[PDB]
């Protein structure tokens, strides 16, 4: 069955940003009670606070469920928080699949960490006016470029939803 999914919002974001994606994954066979969206109290996106918070949240998810790994879907600065956690903290042995949506990924690294053991997908839109695609493209990820969708639109797009499902089941 699927790993628990942890969804990670960006600057000025919230857990409820992921309501569309949760409803989609539930319709595709994921269990609602194994879809987790963190709510950062720090809305500035600061890796210093949010990456350890993410680490602790995932450990609680692993401890509560008994799963060995989580998958992550991250939006915007949430992608940077996620890559900081994997690269600089403890996340490299805790994650199966990582899917970023307009992620501000190269603020942390140009290369997806341990991308032979962790499966990475980076989805981004040429109409994104908040995060440039050059920031989202990640060496060692499946980089998927689409058109016509806005930065927040990435959270409420049927095309993106299908790409997320592919990213969460990549081999
Ligand atoms: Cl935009």
């Amino acid at each position: 069955s699927h790993n628990p999914v942890v969804m990670v919002h960006g600057i000025g974001g919230a857990d409820y940003n992921f309501i569309g994606i949760k409803s989609y994954l539930q319709s595709q066979g994921w269990t609602s009670s194994e879809l987790y969206a963190i709510n950062f109290i720090d809305k500035t996106g600061n890796n210093i606070n949010n990456a350890p918070r993410l680490s602790e949240y995932i450990k609680r998810v692993l401890n509560q469920t008994g799963a060995s790994k989580v998958d992550i879907v991250a939006h915007s600065m949430g992608g940077a928080n996620t890559l900081y956690y994997i690269k600089n903290l403890d996340g490299a042995d805790k994650v199966g699949h990582v899917v970023t949506l307009g992620g501000a990924n190269r603020l942390v690294t140009n290369t997806a960490p341990q991308n032979d053991k962790i499966s990475y997908t980076s989805i981004y839109s040429t109409s994104d006016y908040i995060v440039l695609n050059s920031l989202s493209k990640l060496d060692g990820a499946n980089n998927v470029q689409i058109s016509g969708v806005s930065h927040v639109g990435l959270l409420f797009s049927s095309k993106v939803n299908a790409l997320i499902k592919d990213g969460l089941t990549a081999s």
